[PDB]
């Protein structure tokens, strides 16, 4: 039903008055991303990072033929809600026939597993984990750059997504869904046996990227070896923490090794106060850039069952929203693709360092480009405010298309990234669906690791975050619009 360019059909106040109505429109158009050659390969069930869309028409042109476990996690989390019978997930997957959404999820996940298993057989050295891969042909291959290299962070995201999906499928009592779930359990369970050998260097050090001697050799072939790539470790409270939990619960580590994990992580868990102009102080968890994407972990595990954690991450959104008002930005910041060069149709590069410098480890930041997916952590606390910010950015010229929101816009409105990715679009969708932490905590309780999670994570957070400031500071609403400098809406969405 809804117009492609629905964002400017609403006033901001109307989004706050009925978030659900607005969100219903959002999910419909975001769902159009879910098509073969746009977001995934229906032949092998594998995600693509995304695709370029034409500068003028806003139609799909040239896909990214590569992806990673990180995008798999976003896709799998969506399918977990879909197979559970979420009406919102059905709006995305199968709006014209919602009852079909579960079977669609089941079918793709079945095809997907087969591909995962063919990859494992051909490249047993990965030990059941996924590198960055090319998904444009029936069988997966590592991208050239990622031969014999595997990232802990992206896989940590995928593993808890699959964990959630298994639970959702089993919750249906549908026999074929349970059969599918058990095949995924087998895949997931295999990673438990290889995880420490591949990623755990010892003394609490976990490889960000593991270098594999030869990906064609089995994990325990006498010649196979695994070493951390340089000196980069998963030792911080961002997305990589999902993998820490994988090692702790399933890796076969000693109690001394588990204690070492948290000990080695502890110096990167830091309290700082955001305070600029009349906003703050607001006590937050110090970010890497304070890019929104750094908060990904709360989508996958029940961090917000712990009140101190819930309060610290609520403060994050006080700072995030109000930072953009006080610095007069018509959006918020996260790691994102840069603008398209209209002359070439190519994205000029990737902007990693986009966040909030004053509350960030990495203070040298590029803040000329804003993205709708920056709202995903806000959405978790307040759908209305989240969607108000989403709308403010989506109103920008070319910031909607026939596949939903566009990747990013310059905050001065002189350029746009004419691109679609899971990262910039379905991160928000998953936040709207409430993450998969519910499903995960169910299965964690059933497997009796829930209490350990709460105890450990409440201990670590309660130990550094005392005497929080700024908990009375309300979330801020957008006060500036994206300038119209002459860019013209896509001709298929205006
Ligand atoms: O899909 C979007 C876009 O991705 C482009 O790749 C980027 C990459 O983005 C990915 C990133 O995760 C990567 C990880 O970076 C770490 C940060 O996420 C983390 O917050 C930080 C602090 O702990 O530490 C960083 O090292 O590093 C790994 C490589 O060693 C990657 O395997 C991993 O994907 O964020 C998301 C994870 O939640 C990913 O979904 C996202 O793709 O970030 C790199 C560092 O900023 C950057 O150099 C790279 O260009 C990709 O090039 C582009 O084609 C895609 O459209
Ligand atoms: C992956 O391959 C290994 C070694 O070839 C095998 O033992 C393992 O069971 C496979 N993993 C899965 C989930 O099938
Ligand atoms: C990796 O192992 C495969 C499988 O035996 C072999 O064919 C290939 O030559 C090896 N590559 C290197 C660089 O040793
Ligand atoms: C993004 O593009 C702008 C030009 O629009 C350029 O000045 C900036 O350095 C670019 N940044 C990256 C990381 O590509
Ligand atoms: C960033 O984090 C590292 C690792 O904990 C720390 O040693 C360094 O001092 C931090 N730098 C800043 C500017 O926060």
């Amino acid at each position: 039903e809804p117009s492609c360019r629905f964002a400017h059909q609403y006033t901001q106040e109307q989004v706050l008055q009925n978030p659900s109505k607005f969100i219903n429109d959002v999910l419909f158009w975001e769902g159009k991303f879910h098509q073969n050659n746009i977001s995934y390969n229906s032949g092998n069930g594998m995600s693509y990072d995304g695709t370029n869309i034409d500068w003028v028409t806003g139609e799909g042109t040239v896909k990214h033929p590569f992806s990673a476990a990180s995008k798999e996690s976003l896709q799998v989390m969506l399918y977990a809600h879909a197979i559970a019978g979420s009406a919102d997930a059905a709006r995305f997957l199968s709006p014209n026939n919602p009852s079909a959404a579960p079977g669609i999820a089941a079918s793709i996940m079945d095809t997907k597993l087969q591909t995962y298993l063919r990859f494992n057989e051909t490249y047993p050295g990965f030990g059941g984990f996924l590198p960055w891969f090319t998904s444009s042909s029936q069988d997966l291959t590592p991208t050239w750059d990622w031969n014999n290299r595997v990232p802990g962070l992206d896989n940590g995201e995928l593993l808890w997504a699959v964990y959630a999906f298994i639970q959702a499928a089993e919750n249906t009592s549908n026999k074929s869904f349970i059969d599918l779930a058990k095949k995924w359990q087998t895949w997931m369970d295999y990673t438990k046996t290889t995880a420490a050998h591949i990623f755990y260097q010892g003394e609490g050090k976990v490889c960000a990227v593991t270098d594999i001697k030869n990906q064609s050799l089995p994990v325990y072939h006498p010649e196979q070896t695994y070493a951390c790539e340089g000196t980069s470790y998963l030792n911080d409270p961002y997305q990589g923490e999902l993998f820490t939990w994988w090692l702790q619960f399933f890796g076969g580590l000693s109690d001394a090794d588990i204690e070492a994990l948290w000990e080695y992580k502890r110096p990167q868990l830091v309290s700082v106060d955001y305070h600029i102009g009349n906003v703050g102080p607001i006590t937050v968890q110090k970010g890497y850039w304070f890019s929104s994407h750094e908060t990904w972990k709360v989508l996958e595990m029940p961090y917000y069952d712990i009140d101190i954690i819930r309060r610290v991450f609520q403060n994050a959104e006080r700072a995030r929203t109000c930072n953009s008002v006080v610095t007069q930005v018509p959006g918020m910041f996260a790691s994102i693709n840069n603008v398209t060069d209209p002359a070439t149709g190519d994205v000029v590069g990737y902007i990693s360092n986009a966040g909030i410098p004053s509350i960030a480890n990495q203070t040298i930041q590029e803040l000329d480009v804003i993205t709708p997916y920056s709202v995903f952590p806000t959405v978790l606390f307040d759908k209305g405010v989240g969607m108000a910010w989403w709308r403010n950015m989506a109103i920008g010229k070319k910031m909607q298309n026939i596949y939903g929101s566009t990747e990013s816009t310059r905050r001065d409105g002189t350029g746009v990234s004419a691109l679609l990715t899971w990262d910039s679009k379905v991160s928000t969708v998953n936040a709207i669906l409430g993450g998969v932490s519910g499903l995960v905590s169910q299965k964690m309780k059933a497997e009796n690791i829930y209490n350990t999670f709460v105890e450990r994570i409440e201990a670590e957070y309660s130990r550094v975050f005392k005497n929080l400031k700024g908990e009375h500071v309300p979330f801020c609403l957008p006060q500036e619009t994206v300038p119209d400098t002459g860019l013209v809406d896509f001709t298929t969405c205006n």
